[PDB]
Parts: C-alpha cells; structure tokens; sequence
C-alpha cells in the first residue's frame, strides 16, 4: 500500500556489506541464526505484518490520526481512551539509565571451550569442548549518558552474560587490566570526580576537567589506569579491536575442592587497533554512533566479532610470589610473568530485535557466579557485589528483574521468593517457606558435588580485627604506570604525552596541572618533562631527582602491554573510501574491488553528490555517500582511482578528505593522474612510505595498500603531520 | 588543608569574562543576586565549609577511605552501614530523563511588564509595570538524550516558569512559530520517527535517517516546521540569539469577560544569530556542551540573556479573516498581518547551584495557566494538557512533584489533596474534604473577579458531534513552507537546500529521498530542483508543472522570518580568538584589546602550548588554550597580531585555525607580517571583503573588524569557500 511497488524498502535476509542495505532487527535480517537463548525468547517476540492495529487491551482502532472531539474543530473529550492509552504509554517510556556505563551496544552469540577444564574447575560451561553456551554481550563507555558519543576518550566496558546449564554467569569486565581505585568505598568519590561537574553538568564523556584531575592528583592509586586511558587504549577503533579483562583475581574451584587464583582475559581475533586523538574527538561530532553502528553492521555483514577467553592462573601457594598484591585491582599481572592460557572462543553473530527491550533492560552483575567459581578478598570486588543487585531496584523497577526476558536463565529456577512489582511467574507451590511438610519440602537444597551440585563458598581462612584500613601491601602507586610506559612504542609514548597534555590544558586551575605533573615525575622523568613542556611548566631540581620506582619483578618492559609492538593485524571487516570522479577508469576500479573482496575489506564509493556516475566503461556506479557525508574518519584507508581527475582536483571536500586521512596516519593509494593530489598532502615527487602510487591500480598496487592496512596506521609519517593544516 | 596557599582554587564572587576563572554554583559566584524564588529556596540550600562529613543520619565519619573488613586484607563486612548507605545513594542517583527535550540548560531570572495590561487580561503578573515576577527558564533540544550534544540540527525548546502571586504560569514554547503535527494523537508517531530507530538506537540528536523522512514524506503537514529545521534556525549560535514562540493561539481574558486571541513571542535583545552546518556538526564533537557552557559563562560575565515578551493579538470577530486556521499549529501568523506588540522584558541573571536538583527536576507544563489566560481548541494544545501532568508520575516519582523545591509556587497553596510518595507538607486541617463543617469549610472556593479571583473557563460555544475527524480548514500544507522559503535571503536559501541535501543523503532507501523531493516540488520548484540535483534526481515533466501554492493573504515575503535580512546582532558577549606568537608586538595587542573592551567583546589568547609567553615589551601573556584545545568553532572572529610570525607561520594548527574560520565565514584580521597567512586562505594580494589587513592593528583596523562582527558572518565569501580544503 505505502511500500514502493518495487520492494526496495525491505533489506535482504542474507549477509550484506556495511551501507549496502537498511539495517534491520536481528530476527528479520538473520532468521536462520539461532541459539538456545534466542529460541527461548520466541514466547515474547511480537510480529506486525497482517495484524490489525489495536489498543493494548486488544481493541481494533479505526482512526489513528485524530483525537475524539466535540465537532471537528472542537475540544478533545476526556472519554477518548484510545488517545489517553497511547499518550500514557509514550509519557512513561523512559527508565533510569545505568549510573555508570549508560552508553552501550550489545549483541547475541555463543561460547565454546577448547577442552575440558575439569582438572581446575567444576564449572559446567567449562566442562566439555562440545558444550555450547549462549551469550549476550554489551560493550560500553563509562562516564557519558546513554545519549553520549561512542569514540570518546574513556575506559570501555566489556560485559558477558553466560546462560549456563547451572545458572547465569556474568563476566563484567573492562578493556584495561586494572581499575582506578582500590576500595569500593571510594567508588562514588571517583565517579563523581570524572562525571560532569555538579553545578553545571559539564563536560559530557570527558575526563578533561578540573575535578577529575584534582582527584587523580590527590589519589596516586589512580595513576595506573589513568596511564591506560591517556594512551590510545582510551580511543579504540572498534569494540572488535580491543582487549577485555575481568581485572580482579577470582577463584576456580575443582571437584576436589582445590582453589586456583585466576584473572580473566578476552583477546580479539580482529587484532588490537585504536584511533588517534584528533580523529576520535572529531568523530564524536561527525558520527556519535560510530562504534554502535560499526558493531551492528559487522554482524550483518558476517564479520562476526570473535574473542578468545584466556586465564592467567596462579596456584594458591604463589599468592605472594610477586612484588604487587594479587588482590590489588590497581595492579596488573604481566603476561611475561604469568602467561594467558587459552580457554575457548566466543562469537557474536546476531543483533537484537529491540534495543530498549534487550540492551537497555539487560542487567549484568559480577556477583552472578556458578559452582566452580568463587570470589576473593579484593576490596573493590567485595563492594561491587553489593552494588549490582541494589541498583536494579530503581533502574528496572523492582526485584523481579530476572523475569525480564533478556535476563531470564535458560536453565530451571525455583525457590520460595514471592510477589514484588510486575511479578510474572505464577507459583503453584502450596508452600512459600522451607522447611515445609505441605509440599514435601520442595524445591530442595542440593549438596555440593562434582556436577549439578549446590553452591558452597570456598572455606578460606579469615583472621584479623574489624578495621577500616587499607592493606599496606596496596601502598605502591608508580611501578605499574612505569612498566606500562616503558612497554609502549615511541609513537605510543608520544600519544600518551599528548593525551595528558591535551587534558591538563582543559583544567582551569593551574595548580592542579602542576600537581599532576609532580605525580608524573614519580613515574618517569621523560614523560613528566614532555608533558610539562606542553603546559609551560618547568620541573624543579627536586623533581628531577625523584628516584624512579622499582621494576616489576625485574621487568624493563612487557610487549603485550603495547597495542602495536607485536603485530596482530587483520584487515577483514575494515573499510576503504574510494573517491570517484565523473569518468572513472574502470580498469582501476575493477582491480581495486577484486583485491579488497579477496581479503574481506569493504569499500564505499564517494562523490560530491548522491545518485550515480558513469565510468569510462559505460558502467553505472552507485554513490554510497558524499565526501562530507562519510568523512575519512569513518574509514581505514583511501584510494583514488584514475579518470577525469580535473573533475575533483579543485573540489575542497575531496582535497580535505585526503589531508584529514593523511593527518590521521591512514594509508592512501593514488593511481595515474590521481598522483597529482600529492601536492595537497605536501608529499614530494619522490614519494614516501605509506603513500601507494603507480601508473595504474594494477600489479602490486593493491598488495602494497593491503600490506599497509594490515599494519593499521603509518606511524613513520608522524614527524611530517605537524606542518599539515588539517 | 589541600587547597593551595594562594587561594587560587576559589573563583572571585564578581562578574568575570568567560575562561578567566573556574565556574561556580550561582549562590557562591553571585551571592548578592536575589529574587523571591531564589530567597524561598534558602530552606533547602546546603552548605559545606566548616561542616563535618556525616552519614545521611548525621553520624560523623572517621575514615571515608575504607570499607570495614575482617583484617586489613579480609572480606568486607555486612555491618558496614556507612559503606552501604553511601553506595546505596550512588546506586539510585538517576531518574528517568524527559521523553523529549531531555537535553537542556537552565537559569534563574526575573520578568517585568512595560505597562499594565488590565484592559486585555486580568493576569496579575501583567497588571502593573512595577510588579516583578521571578522566572526559571530551561532551553533544550528535542530529540537527543540528556547526554547528547548541544549544537545539533534540531528544534530548540524555550520553557519559562513564571512564579506569579496568583499561581505558577508555565509558557512552554519552542524556537520556531509552528510545530510538525496538527493533532496530539500523532505525537508518539512523529517522535518515534525522529528518535533513534528502535532496532539499533541510532542516530542520536539527528533527523538525518530513514524513519524521520519516511514520516515526513507521508505527512505533508510536517513540511512547514521541517523547512525551519533545515534552515539555520535549526543550529543557533547561542540560546541568547534565537527567538521563542508559544506556537498555539491562546486566550487573554479581561475583568469584564472579554476574550482576545493571543500568540506568544520572545525576541532576543542580543539579536538573531546561527552557526553554519559544517561548524555546528564539528562543534558537537569539539565541545558537545557549547550552548550549556556559553549560557552559564554569559551569566557569570554579566552578559545576562534578555528577551522581550510580545503578543500577537486578534479580536474574537477576526477569527476567520485569514487564509489559514488560527487554531492550526502548523500555521504561523505573519507579523506583517498581525504585529508583535511589546509587553515586557525578561532578564536571566543567575545560574543554579546544583544542575540535577534545579534543572533536571524542574517540571514545566502548558496547562499551568492563571486567571486572565485560557486555552483554545487547538488540537495539539488540547492533548498537551493531558501529557505534562501524566509524565511526571514516573519521571519525578509521584504526584508530589510540586513539592520539589524548584517547582514550588512562591504564592500560597492549600487544598484537600493528601498523601502520595515523598509527601513533604504536613497538613493540620481537621478536614481533608469539602464541603466540611468541622473546619468551617476552609480552605474555601473564591468566585471569579477582576483580581485575586478563582479560575473560571471562558464559556466558549461547543457544537458538533463526537467525532475523530480533522478540521477541513487544516487541510493545506504548502503555502506556509513557501512563505518561509521566499522570506529568506539567497544565502539562507542555499543553507536550506544544503540542509535537505545533507539529511536526505543519509537516507538509505532512495525512494524516500524521491518522495521528499516530490513534496518539495509542491512548495517551490527552485528549492526542489536544487535539492534534487544534489541527490542525482531528475524532476519529471509533471513535477515541473506542479502549480505553486498561493501567497498567504497577499504575502510572498515576511521580513520577520529571516535571521539576517535585517541584521540585528549585538557584538557584546561575542568572543575573538587572538593567535599569539612567542614575541607578540605589544602595540598591536594594546590596540586590539582596547577596541574589544569598548564593545564588550571577549578575547581568548591562544598558542601552541599552555603557560605564558612574553611580548616584545616584556608583558607576560597568560595562555587561555591551545589552537587545538579551543578551535575556531568556539569563537566569532580571529585576529593575528604581528611579532615573531615565523614562530607560527609553519604551525599546521595555526594555519588550519584560519582556514576553518575562513570556511565558516568568520571575520579574520591580520596585522603586519601576519598578512603572510593570506596565502593559506587563498586570498589574493589585493585583499578581499571580510579579511581585515594593515601594517599594524590601529584604530581603523579594529573598527573594520568590529563592523564585520556586527554583521555576524561574511556571506559574500560563500562562492570562495568550496575551493578551500578545510
Ligand atoms: C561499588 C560500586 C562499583 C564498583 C567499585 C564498580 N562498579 Fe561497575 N557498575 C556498578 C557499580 C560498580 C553499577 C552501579 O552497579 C553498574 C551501573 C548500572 C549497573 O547495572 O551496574 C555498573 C556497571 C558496569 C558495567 C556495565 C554493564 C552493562 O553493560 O550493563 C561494566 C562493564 C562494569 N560496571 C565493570 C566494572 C569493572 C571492570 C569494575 C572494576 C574492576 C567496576 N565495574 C567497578
Ligand atoms: C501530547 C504530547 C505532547 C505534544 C503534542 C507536545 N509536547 Fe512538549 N512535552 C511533552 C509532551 C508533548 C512531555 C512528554 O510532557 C514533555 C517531556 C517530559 C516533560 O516534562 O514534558 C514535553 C517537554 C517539552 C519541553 C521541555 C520543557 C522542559 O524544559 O522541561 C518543551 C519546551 C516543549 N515540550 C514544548 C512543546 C511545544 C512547543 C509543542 C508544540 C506546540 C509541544 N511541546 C508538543
């Protein structure tokens, strides 16, 4: 009726590259992609086609265009129950956003272990290489609201809901291996300091303001995670190209009752990759939804995000083996000292149907563990256990949040709990208490055991007085920031310097900048001096003579802490901008697209207008976006084929497209007379590494380009970009 | 004591220009700024200095750094009531955001009428020129969440709470004179279409997506307000430089019972000023809080936002004398036919103390009127009256939202309502019903009268059948969009074309773009043709033969609809970037700052690092921000004094500063050897209009620059900017 005659409104129910088709609810885009959790949601999924429009009570609506009034130009009547029901539901759509991590993007998937881990844990989802566990994963920022932007400088959340046969296990982690603070009692202080300031509620999604750096300067325990946030780790290219960490030391418990200390890791199969600051900041304006969009479209394209689960394992007798306290969440465990042992793989392969119902209402909580796992006395973890249950009473409207469909266990659950707001389950048990005789005491307790047993805490020894006191072993603040610093490449170190420098320049009270620079001088004097230089601060002789902190158990570096030191690039799922002209050389475009498709690299055809152009072939080329509509920020490299280059040679948008990408260190490839654009980016006739150029886009032209893309960015270009006006 | 000895942590409690000092709660920044509402809030204002840190129950806390645990490396104890109270409050901080207009910034102020209006309304706050009414005003966007960006393309809200002696009057308006839809029954449809789409919750703060333009293409009633949104009205420079409108026709009722139709207007004393799209979009990334910050800092500087309240007045016998229906909210009343008559002045002169408590919790509702005002049968207004009461039950936690301090009337309030969540008032009335004898029927009804009388509705005639039916008089959709289009300058028209073009290029389904272009052809074929060519669309012969709509009561143009046809910009409160070098020519800087001060124009001194530089005469210049930290987006003009120009001539950030300013049509002034920068912006030796240049910054130099600033932007430069790579 209102759909177009040609059916061009519906996306195909098959994988398609980003921007090819309109995005769609997961059940409509990929109906053949299934798992036990997705199937269990069938009871609450609602269709639409061939159904009448009704009230919520089932009454068909004849006229959904008008209120009921006395005369067609008269007052609206109170008896219009259809209008009032519709407006009432609208009026109450919103619920409180998460206190932290309010901005997030989520997807369905499954996990599978590589081998049985029965020797170290009795957890059922790790017991058998053929046990598939559905998952729901939500990635997030930390500071900003649910409507804030994606590519901010911040920590990222990485929360995984495991729907196991013995209960929900929530692995609630971040993208760095430590947190800012040591004891949960300080969590409201730290969060209030990083959040928008209370008088005017500025700034959104940014730590670059006085109260954050005030707190940091007075609490050196924060410096380690601050180092990570100021590095390019704070601006990932994609949720698909960052690491995950549980941060805390947990425990594994095997059938014989032996405990092993464990820290959890997620390693991205797509490799580690981050933006650079100028690109990330501008991208929050050009596309505040970039990461959300990029995740959704990768899944629709079949570039399923994949992550390997890994364990750092520490025997109980090695609790005190390292310089740092194992239970201190501001300290990491270097992989040089304790390797990450691979455990299994997780694949995210379907988007939700309704963002609010599945993402916004999802509730993750690290206290949701299962038999075979346990906690430790990490005093940050200890307080988290209180928070994630408590907070849901207001956010999700009461204690039945486990009945919201996305949150439901796929395994059975039965107990004597009753009532509460929006109670869905109707209990037939004659008893609502135990011990009872009137239902023969069902449901019954289960003794602990090797499988399908009841939960019992590990009986660890407790000895001490009731004290509010920090462990002295936690009182070391500079050695891990320094190890992180020393493990970065030189260009990563420069980016850290520029992060501190840019943020401290937004601090209005100069003494705070100075006090932060003083803390940096306790970490590394090269770092401190470089930041000071950019702030017009001069270190004193006392600061220049601060003794550096000790090495971490003899380490001078750990290359696993760098994003880039150990190559792990993968071009699959990346995207290239192809800048068209009105008579493209079809031979160039043919060879370009063939090579990109063979490596799984997507392309977007850009022009100065929408519609189509015709190549020299007579081939009609559809235009994905304009140069301004899809800035170089949104792509990984730029290719300019030959053709009628005079068409775009004096186009300001086209020339700036290349300058912006050049500034942000991206690979650029120019064919034929497109090489004339070298003048725009101040490249000499002789060329330079990172600019592919040839008479035509044939032979090794695309191999060179794809090799550059596998290395992510052209770091050697950095000394040249400070002269580029872009 | 953690504060610096020199007291530099504390801003001065006197007016200071933007950036000079840290911002502060209004009671601390401007303690002497008072009004009756601000005084009435004193009962709930909390101090801090010289108080002990306590629990919410008043118990002093000894150690706010640690949880209570069994041993200093032990588990946290459930008996830690201090921890659990602190974390519980943190866990429940967030409340639901507003369904629409969730993003907004507010201030305190006062209103005064110019003359008694007793002849046309018995409203007490308009009865006496010596009667001052306190106000609380919230400006907002519409689509995005509370954490979204300020300078988006959107309609803006302009809500004013008048605390009158006869009750609260809320004037809840927008910055355009019409709304998108005719009947409130369709509000959830329109809002769902513009909001982030439901499968993936994209895009934030943007109408540039499929579902919005789908709805528009199928509901031509939306086209008038769409035209306004696509113009530079949709991207204001500042809440201080936009207009406000009540949109609906309301009624004024005088003491003799005579009704006059009225539409409400706010006219900014700072004049009308807007950004351009590329600037606004980039600014949502460089400073998503730009409007919130600019409002707060203008008030701290003494640049108080001021607006003139004005009335369009139509006698009852003139109801049907126009080509359009007065009760249709998609139609404006041209000022050429019905002039805005000046009524009074509103000054916003103090910021809040706590954003959440005063801004986030404020509740405005257009059903809050007072005797002397009444409604009409406008079917959008009619449904609004239901919604603003209903929505607060969830957003503010129940029916006692009028007891939240910011919402409280300053006049008396007494009735027989009782109980409800968070009930504050403790009633002593023996009776909670009327009629009653046990309290001699107090509080009592009051007959209507000329002053201090009870509210009685105007007894307008109602005749017709109970129908869900649109008024035939509303069935015209193109003549007011055409009137707006033909009232704009040629460069405003270009920006409208480019607004439609940019947004429709982000619509993935091409037939939606085609259907919108077809709607445009029913408005004006020059507009339709210009948009279609940017989309690669060819109008058909039939489309080129669509008859345009007629003039609106003889009007092709109304001058009041253009932002700029008659410039009315005050330069006071604007800001100029001054690009420093390491040996600035002090004679230049003296002349520059002398002239800016005389016009109340602020300055920010920028450089490549923070700290200080020394001028050629030894003056130490403090640096406000770096070139990258305070981009040209954030200022109105750029001046480059002479000095050691070689220091910055090769700086890529400095050159780009000018190129970005140039592209966005801002005045630029270059003294002495700084004229070398003309090459970067491709200005010929001979000069051009909008680039001020001379051997030195003298008297004539700064007059030319400030004359350009008075005209806001250099529109004559538009033909040159498409060749600039920026
Ligand atoms: C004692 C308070 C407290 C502390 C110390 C932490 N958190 Fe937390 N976190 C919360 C209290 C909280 C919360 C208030 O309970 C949130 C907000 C809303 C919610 O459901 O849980 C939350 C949300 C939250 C989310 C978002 C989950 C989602 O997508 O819904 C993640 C990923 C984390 N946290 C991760 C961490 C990590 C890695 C921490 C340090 C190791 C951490 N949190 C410390
Ligand atoms: C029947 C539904 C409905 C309709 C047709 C409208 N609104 Fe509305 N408006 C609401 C339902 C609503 C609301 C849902 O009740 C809000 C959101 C939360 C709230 O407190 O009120 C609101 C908020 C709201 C605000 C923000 C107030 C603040 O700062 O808190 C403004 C300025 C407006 N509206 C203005 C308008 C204008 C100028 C309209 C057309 C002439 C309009 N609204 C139509």
């Amino acid at each position: 009726s209102l759909a177009p005659e040609d059916g061009s409104h519906r996306p195909a129910a098959e994988p398609t590259p980003p921007g090819a088709q309109p995005t769609a609810p997961g059940s409509l885009k990929a109906p053949d992609t299934r798992n036990e959790k997705l199937n269990s949601l069938e009871d609450v999924r609602k269709g639409s086609e061939n159904y009448a429009l009704t009230t919520n009570q089932g009454v068909r609506i004849a006229d959904d265009q008008n209120s009921l009034r006395a005369g067609n130009r008269g007052p609206t009547l109170l008896e219009d129950f259809i209008l009032r029901e519709k407006i009432t539901h609208f009026d109450h759509e919103r619920i409180p956003e998460r206190i932290v991590h309010a901005r997030g993007s989520a997807a369905h998937g499954y996990f599978q272990p590589y081998k049985s881990l029965s020797d170290i844990t009795k957890a059922d989802f790790l017991s058998d290489p053929n046990k598939i566990t559905p998952v729901f994963v939500r990635f997030s920022t930390v500071q900003g609201g649910a409507g804030s932007a994606d590519t901010v400088r911040d920590i990222r959340g990485f929360a995984t809901k495991f729907y196991t046969e013995e209960g929900i296990f929530d692995l609630v982690g971040n993208n760095t291996p430590i947190f800012f603070i040591q004891d949960a009692h300080k969590f409201p202080d730290f969060v209030h300091a990083v959040k928008p300031e209370p008088h005017w509620a500025i700034p959104q999604g940014q730590s670059a303001h006085d109260t954050f750096w005030d707190y940091v300067s007075l609490q050196p325990e924060t410096l380690h995670n601050v180092m990570w946030a100021m590095s390019d780790r704070g601006i990932p290219r994609s949720y698909r190209t960052m690491e995950g960490f549980g941060i805390h030391t947990f425990r594994l418990i095997n059938a014989e009752g032996k405990a092993t200390f464990v820290r959890f890791h997620w390693k991205p199969l797509a490799g580690k990759a981050s933006l650079v600051w100028d690109e990330a900041q501008k991208l929050t304006g050009r596309d505040p939804d970039f990461h959300r969009r990029e995740l959704w479209e990768a899944i629709e394209a079949g570039d399923f995000p994949e992550y390997e689960l890994g364990f750092q394992l520490i025997p109980e007798e090695d609790e005190f083996k390292f310089d740092f306290d194992l239970l201190d969440p501001t300290k990491l465990i270097p992989e040089e000292l304790v390797p990450v042992q691979r455990v299994g793989k997780m694949v995210l392969n379907r988007n939700p149907d309704n963002f609010f119902a599945e993402n916004e209402q999802a509730a993750f909580h690290p206290g949701h563990i299962v038999p075979g796992l346990d906690f430790t006395n990490d005093p940050l973890l200890q307080g988290r256990l209180f928070s994630y249950t408590d907070t849901q009473i207001s956010r999700l409207g009461g204690p039945n949040f486990h009945e919201i469909p996305i949150n439901r266990p796929t395994c059975p659950y039965h107990n004597f709990q009753r009532d509460g707001m929006h109670r869905m389950g109707i209990d037939t048990n004659p008893a609502n208490y135990e011990p009872n005789s009137i239902n023969d005491n069902w449901p019954r307790e289960t003794p602990p055991g090797p499988k399908r047993g009841g939960f019992e805490s590990y009986q660890e020894r407790v000895e001490g007085n009731k004290v509010r006191e920090r462990s002295p072993s936690f009182g070391e603040y500079y050695s891990h920031p320094r190890l992180f610093w020393l493990s970065q490449t030189p260009f990563e170190q420069r980016h850290i310097v520029d992060g501190f420098s840019f943020e401290l320049s937004k601090v209005v009270r100069p003494y705070i900048r100075e006090r932060v620079v003083d803390q940096l001088a306790h970490i590394d004097l090269t770092l401190a001096q470089a930041v000071a230089k950019n702030l017009g601060i001069e270190l004193t002789d006392d600061q220049l003579n601060i003794t550096p902190p000790p090495d971490v158990n003899g380490l001078k570096k750990d290359p696993s802490l760098s994003l880039y030191a150990i190559p792990d690039g993968d071009v699959k799922g990346r995207v290239v901008a192809i800048l068209l002209n009105d008579e493209v050389r079809s031979a160039d475009l043919l060879a370009i697209l063939k090579a990109l498709k063979a490596k799984g690299v997507h392309a977007k055809l850009l022009y100065s207008r929408m519609g189509e152009v015709t190549a020299d072939d007579g081939t009609v080329l559809p235009i994905a976006a304009t140069f301004a509509g899809a800035p170089s920020l949104t792509v990984d490299a730029v290719i300019v084929p030959c053709g009628n280059i005079a068409d775009i040679a004096d186009n300001g948008d086209a020339n700036y497209y290349l300058m912006e990408a050049y500034k942000h260190l991206k690979p650029i490839a120019l064919a034929g007379d497109a090489r004339k654009f070298k003048a725009t980016i101040k490249i000499a006739d002789q060329g330079e590494e990172g600019i592919v150029e040839a008479d035509s886009a044939d032979g090794s032209f695309m191999d060179e380009l794809l090799t550059l893309m596998a290395a992510h960015r052209v770091w050697s270009r950095i000394p040249k970009i400070d002269k580029i006006p872009a």
